[PDB]
Parts: structure tokens; sequence; C-alpha cells
């Protein structure tokens, strides 16, 4: 052996939940005999990240079961961070480059022991483990092809240098998921910067409101539910900022302005640190569909903004939605607005649109159980997947805005 | 003069509400000078019917306004029943044939005074006036072409002879409207027999539930709203009985099994005293659309009938309906039922069907807020107008019957 590794190794098997089946000893010894290894196989390696107490991360069994059922003949290896974990948090950040040197010796081992092509390997991890993976990928003699960092750490790595962090040149393709950008960068965990080729801000990137501490457990749950549901990947959209995407002007994707999420990013490289966006549900598998609208208003009386309590329903060929309350901070005459539609079901082909503006909490009455209304019609839509430039229309009576008991309907017409 | 008429005559004008403008004196005197008459015109004559007190029927101004706006250059003439009215009710029935002889001398007058072709005249009336009109049409030397009797009388004319009543041979085409067949034939007003070529039983023919006495008054209202709305006549359907039509097996009209109502009966004669049916609304103009359904049930558990509290909604291209509660006295597994859909609006082309079986009054709970349900799908429909043999289908989840909060949806499919 060259550098005596203190971290114990474990090449895991699908018949293993939360223990070690086969320990791979360091040094150039027997490796394929005790631990099963296939050269014509997939090698996805993980790093256990920062643990405050002495505990192995409880989400490993569902993890290794998910990657083993997703890909047969898989070589999954985990390292023990607890050999150099139970110390101070910046001191653990100091030990990140030593464990990076350890995994550096690891992928330098079979580079000449087995002469691996290193074009079929995967490296992934979270918190300080993803940072050590980025350091190791920065060190690499032969450039690694893929890395999916999960939710990284915070105030230890502030304006650090590129070999000491994740970088686009650290791999052929770098992906990252900032679940938790909430709070101060110098205090809270999470970096507010597009550190990789692509970066994700799920549920706005601040925090998932499902409510444990709910910051990296999400980042592994959406990844495992992305890789299980391989036939319908979640479609992320390139945009400029959080609120610009929330208004919904970044859902065209006529050119490369949108891509998938999770395991398959469709192998698009040479990126300019662009911002890529999603919304998500909470505690059911996360395949939220997206839609954007182009609403039109009219009226010569020129009334102004009052309230944001509006609800809309949707009926379609495949499924149905009851009601989705939303918030529009500006509403007036002769103006076009837009807001996002996040749906838990696949509506599919469209027939008609249902609208219910009761506003029961925020000014339902408005001085005669009715508001001074506008005339609403010619609402256009755009689907978050593929393209749908279709034209709708309204009818005569229910184009008027009315506060409470207002079942406004819409209808498709093509002429 | 041959027979000195006691009834005063009035050839009415559109500038007349409830009075006499021009009195036409009896006997062969001047007739076209004082009262305006055009030979190339339409002559629709009326008879004021039975009045308990001394009163001219208050619905004459809207009547004569409606026939004058419907047909320009119209010769409308009314007689005074009050000359021989204010006596006993069978004694008034005795005077019906004397006023029939009076109007007999009337249409025998210009048969040789002006040599009228008598193929452009109309005779109409109600209560005993329609009976006297039938007697006069039975007497006629040249056969009259048209008569629209309104709601006739009751116990005076029970199993009477054909010259003493309305009959198919009394005219070329005889129409009648039994609004009120409720009660005993020997006590209540109204005959329970197809006295004419066609007969109508509106709202089942018992009574219109709009709630005055609400009987004959209703009759004249549906006739005037039929003649005002000439572009969309109410479509009556030939059937066998009241409940057979109420179940809805008489709405095909592939052959002559349906016709219009009001003024225009499409000139179909030589009838075999068939029963012809309608439903109607109350105190708005009466153009109720009709639909019939072919619902299918399934299930091997073989559950039986419990309740009849079901509600259904309809969404379409043109309009919408909120909910229409109905009653089905038999519901079970693997059985096909049918019930009528009476709508106040024109739904038009169809997209999808909405069903809400809350049954909040009649057993909404059913021991766990849910009932042991059936699987429902493949519902066919048939429009009351023209034909619509279209095929629909259901989806996977909401085919199950559930008591309360049950938004069952349906979808059109053609493959």
């Amino acid at each position: 052996d060259f550098r005596d590794i203190e971290s114990k190794f474990a090449l895991r098997t699908p018949e293993d939940t939360a223990e070690d089946t086969c320990h791979l000893i360091p040094g150039v010894t027997e490796s394929v005999a005790n631990c099963h290894f296939n050269h014509s196989s997939k090698t996805f390696v993980v790093i256990h990240g920062w643990t405050v107490t002495g505990m192995y991360e409880s989400w490993v069994p569902k993890l290794v079961a998910a990657l083993y059922k997703r890909e047969p003949d898989s070589n999954v290896i985990v390292v023990d961070w607890l050999s150099r974990a139970q110390q101070h948090y910046p001191v653990s950040a100091g030990y990140t480059k030593l464990v990076g040197q350890d995994v550096a010796k690891f992928m330098n081992w079979m580079a000449d022991e087995f002469n691996y092509p290193l074009g079929n390997v995967h490296l992934l991890g979270y918190s300080l483990g993803a940072h050590a993976a980025g350091i190791a990928g920065s060190l690499t003699n032969k450039k690694v092809n893929r890395i999916t960092g999960l939710d990284p750490a915070g105030p230890n790595f502030e304006y650090a240098e590129a070999p000491s962090r994740l970088s686009p040149d650290d791999a052929d393709f770098v992906d990252v998921l900032h679940t938790f950008t909430r709070g101060s960068p110098g205090r809270s965990i999470g970096i507010q910067k597009p550190v990789g080729h692509v970066d994700i801000y799920p549920n706005g990137g601040t925090f998932q409101p499902g409510c444990v501490k709910c910051s990296h457990e999400r980042s592994v749950h959406l990844f495992i539910d992305s890789l299980l549901n391989e036939e319908n990947p979640s479609k992320a959209y390139r945009c400029n900022s959080k609120e610009a995407f929330e208004k919904g002007l970044c859902l065209s994707c006529r050119k490369n302005r949108c891509n998938n999420m999770g395991y398959e990013i469709n192998k698009v490289r040479a990126k300019r640190s662009s911002k890529m966006y999603l919304k998500t549900r909470s505690q059911m598998p996360y395949k939220v569909f997206h839609y954007q609208v182009k609403i039109h208003f009219s009226g010569t009386e020129s009334n102004t903004y009052t309230n944001q309590a509006f609800e809309i329903s949707l009926y379609g060929t495949v499924a149905e939605s009851e009601n989705i309350p939303f918030t529009l901070p500006e509403v007036s005459t002769n103006k076009t607005y837009s807001f996002l539609l996040y749906t838990e079901v696949d509506i599919g082909e469209l027939l008609m649109l249902k609208l219910k503006w009761i506003s029961d909490s925020y000014f339902s009455w408005s001085n005669w159980w009715s508001s001074p209304g506008f005339d609403i019609g010619k609402i256009r839509v755009k689907a978050g997947e593929t393209q749908k430039k279709v034209i709708f229309c309204s009818r005569e009576k229910m184009s008027y805005l009315q506060k409470g008991k207002s079942p406004v309907i819409f209808v498709k017409c093509h002429d």
C-alpha cells in the first residue's frame, strides 16, 4: 500500500440494507475474489457525507435497492466517513481533501490494475462528500465522465478556489441540486451559485415546504423517484431568475431551453452556468406537470388591482383537478398577465377551462355581493411539455367578472 | 237578418287592448265599411269561453297583440259570450249549441256574401267555447280547414255524441291541449280522451306545478309563446302512455313519431287518435329541450335498489347546467335503465358528462360515508331533436359508485 487508508470500504450488494457485506481492504491486494466485480458492468460510487452524531445515513437501503433494481450488474461502493468525521465542522471540511486523496488513490488503483476505460463510471455524494468528490475530480489524471452532486454544504466553502470545490472542468458533465438556499450564505447550509454545468432550484430553491430537518433528505428522495420513474422524467426549464420563471416566460423550449432531471440529463455539455428550474409536490412521488397561460383583460372603466384570491379548475380527456388557488399581485383592464399551473396529474388533451373566483377570505362581498367586473376572453395556453399553441374563446354571459358564485367557463374553437 | 244574434260582435284591431273598437252588427248589412276587412288576408276567429262572474278574459290584449305581430293583415273577430253566460254551468252548456248556431250563421254569411274559399281561416277557443266551435265545425256545409281548441271543459260533456263535441271529422285538422286532466272526470274540468287528431299532455297533462287557478291560463300562455318563438317550435313526441314517455322510449322519431307544437303542426293529417307528449318549465317562455340516456351497470355482488336521490350535471359547447336532481325507482347490477333529461338551455354539441351522487337527504352516509358501489361506464345518449347515436366511455378510478363527494366524469371516444 502507498497511503494507508483509514476509511473502511464496502462494495455493497442488493441483499444488504444497512451493513457491510464485503469489506475491500486498501492496498493492491485481491479485490475481485472476496467482493464481486464485473469489468463489463456499471460502477456508481457514493460518498457518505457530514454526520453530526455517529450514525450511518438511514436512507442507504432504499438507495442501494433503487440503483440495483434500476441497473442490473452494478458495482456500488461506499466509504466510511466516520473514520474522520466526529470532530468540528470546519475541521471535517479540513479532512475533506484527505478523503479526496483517499478516493483519488481509489480511482488511481484500477486505472492500472484493471485498465478501466473510465467512461462508464459515476460519482455522487452530498454535503462535504460532494465537495471532496469535486476535489477528487479536479485531481483526476484521466477526466471522469459524470458526477451528480446532491445538496452541498454552506459556509465552509465561500468563494473558494476551483480545485477546492466543484467546477465544470472537474468532469465531463457536472450536475447539482440546491435544495436549501434559504438563509445567510455565511450562516446557513447551501451555496447560492451555479457551481456546475446545470443547477436546480426545486420549489424555488429556498426550502421544500413538506416539513428531521428536511434539507438533504429531499435531495435524495427526488433523485431516487427520478431514477425509478425512468419512462417519464421530470422536465426542467432553463430560465433567468426565480420570479421570472414563476411568472412563466421560460417554458418555450423551441431551442435548447429545457431538459430532463435526475439520472438522464440528455448528455448536453458546454454550458455557461445557466439556471434551470422545477416545482415539486410533497411526500408523494414528484412528477409535477407545468403549464403557462396568456390571459387577456378588457374594459374602458379602468379599474385597478384589489386582491389576489382567485381559483381555477381544469377538465381534460385523461384526468381532472378540483381547484388550485393562486396569487396574482396585479390585475387591471386591458392588460395581459401570466401565472404558472402546477398539476399533480396528467390532464392530457384539453377541452374546456373552469374558473371560480369566490375570494371568500379576501373581499368576497365588495358592497353588493358583486364586484365591478371586466370582460374576459381569448385565453391562450402553452404546455410545459412539447408545444401547444392553441386558441380558445369565451361565451357571451359569463365573460363578466363577478365576486362569489362565479362558474366562468371557456371553450376551444379553431376557425 | 235570419236569426237575430244576441251576442255582440267585435272585429278587433292591434290598437285595442280590452275593449270594442268596431261592432259588426248581425244581419246582411255593411261589413267592410265600418270594420276593416281584407279578402287577401288571414281570418283567425276566437270564442270567449266560460266565465263564472261577469268578466271579459283578461288575457285578450296580449293575445291580439301576439297574433297581430305574428301575422300582418289579420282579421281577428271575437264574440260576446256574456249575452248568454251568467246562468248555471250545465245551462251554459245548453246554450253552447245556440251560440254554435250563431257562429254557424256567421261563417255561412260570407260563404255567399264574399264567396270565401275557406282554406285560409282559423277557429280557436277554450272551455265551452271550444265545444261550441266543435259543434259549429260539425255543422259546416263546406269543411273548415283548421282548429286549435285550447283546454276544454269537463263533466258536462261525458261520452257525448260526435256532432255535440270536437271530432276528427269536424275539420281537416283538429288540435287540442289537455292541460288539466287531474281529478275525477265526473267532477273536475278536463277530458281524459284523445278527442282530436293530436292531443297534448303538457307536464304529464295533470297540472302545471307553477301555481288564480293555473289551468286554462297556462294553456293560452304556451300557445302565445309558441307562436312568438316561431323559429324554434317545441317538439312534441308521439308515445303510448304517460309513464312510458317518462321512462323515455318514445324519442326516436326516425319515422313520423314526433312533430312540432303550437301554430305549426307541419300539416300531418289522417291520425288514429295518438298520444303526443311534452314537458314544460314555469313562468319563463317554454322551450324545454329533451334528451334520453342509456346507462349501463355492472357488478357480480348483485346489490339491489336502495334510494332514488341522484343528481347529474351537463357541460357542452354552447351552455351549461348546474344540477338536475331526478328519481330512479330501480337500480341494480348488470341492468340498463333510462330517464328523461329536461333542460332549459340549448347545450348543443357534447363533450363530457358530470355526475354528483351525494344523496344528502336520502342515506348519504351508508355506514362508512360510502356505499357498496357498482362499476359504471359506456353510457349512450339520444337527443330529442334530430338524431345523435354517439358512443361515450368512462375512465379507471371514478367508475366506482360512492355515496357523497363523488364527482364522476365521462368522456367521448370514437374508435
